[PDB]
Parts: C-alpha cells; sequence; structure tokens
C-alpha cells in the first residue's frame, strides 16, 4: 500500500501517480490539497 503513503510525502503527483483516480487519489489528494503548501 503506498496511494494514502504518497500524500505523506506532501507531493500531489505521488498520489497522481499512485492512487488511480475518482475516489483513489480523491482521499490522498485532498489530504495534501488541505495540508501541504501552498494550500494547507
Amino acid at each position: 500500500d503506498a496511494c494514502e503513503q504518497a500524500a505523506i510525502q506532501c507531493v500531489e503527483s505521488a498520489c497522481e501517480s499512485l492512487c488511480t483516480e475518482g475516489e483513489d487519489r480523491t482521499g490522498c489528494y485532498m489530504y495534501i490539497y488541505s495540508n501541504c503548501p501552498p494550500y494547507v
């Protein structure tokens, strides 16, 4: 497992490469998108 782990790394592209799309990405990407700069 890695999708969520991608978001841990604070890289939008990590979720993109890892997580498929249309939920898998969303959960991951939403984290970064509300945790990582330049979003937070």
